[PDB]
């Protein structure tokens, strides 16, 4: 049980990599392989739309915003760490990227499995993500920079 | 099951911080409260005994190496990944250290329990982690830079 999603840059349009999507006994270890990203750290989750395409809000357009929000199965409303049971299970560790642009580490997802993530997104946001919606809504990630679907 | 490790800087003998670890139903989540470190991704293990004194080898000075190896209770005798189990249990995520020197992103180790960690070492390196040995042994972590020992 293993998966390639390809990622694009929002703003370009470009391909920045892939991440490869595996299951074990944990959870699901998430492996990137992509390029072309803003060094530190970027919130990383499941969204639950299939789509990378923009939506609007207000009049404004918001890139990868077809891909709605966080994937939440449960209905909690609320955002939180990837080890915590009452906030999105879309949730996922933050994504680190290297000084030269490079994102390699990879991440493990407790509370997911393989099988429940086909059809939904995976975002990349533009600040980072502290596991909470304070002091900035869905841990301050705010702009989203790269997304793919998960086949 | 809450404990705090003070964290030291094993060149300038200074305090760098604390790491609070705690036990939830995925593993052990190690989070971090440390500043003074080199920004970008850092080796982070446990290791097997419980001091941060130095050792020798072949007449050169290991600072850290009273410590010993990776904590590795199942004698594996190979560094992996925290999420694959024939490599050291002591095997943890990668600690990440910000532009400003700080590192407050928290890590999960599905492996641990908070019970066995009590008397070893958690040690953080100079290098990174890619949870090989191969291009460099234990994850290319090199030079041993801060330690704690978990009481
Ligand atoms: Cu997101
Ligand atoms: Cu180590
Ligand atoms: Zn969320
Ligand atoms: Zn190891």
């Amino acid at each position: 049980q293993d998966l390639t999603v390809k990622m694009t840059d929002l703003q370009t349009g470009k391909p920045v990599g892939t991440i490869e999507l595996s299951q074990n006994k944990y959870g699901v270890v998430f492996i990137p392989e992509l390029a072309d990203l803003t060094p530190g750290e970027h919130g990383f989750h499941i969204h639950q739309n299939g789509s990378c395409a923009s939506s609007e809000k207000d009049g404004k357009v918001v890139l990868g915003g077809a891909a709605g929000g966080h994937y939440d199965p449960e209905h909690t409303n609320k955002h939180g760490f990837p080890w915590t049971d009452d906030n999105h299970k879309g949730d996922l560790p933050a994504l680190f990227v290297s000084a030269n642009g490079l994102a390699t580490n990879p991440v493990l997802a407790p509370r997911l499995t393989l099988k429940e993530l086909k059809g939904h997104a995976i975002m990349i946001h533009a600040g980072g993500d502290n596991h909470s919606d304070m002091p900035k809504a869905l841990g301050g990630g705010g702009a989203r920079v790269a997304c793919g679907v998960i086949q």
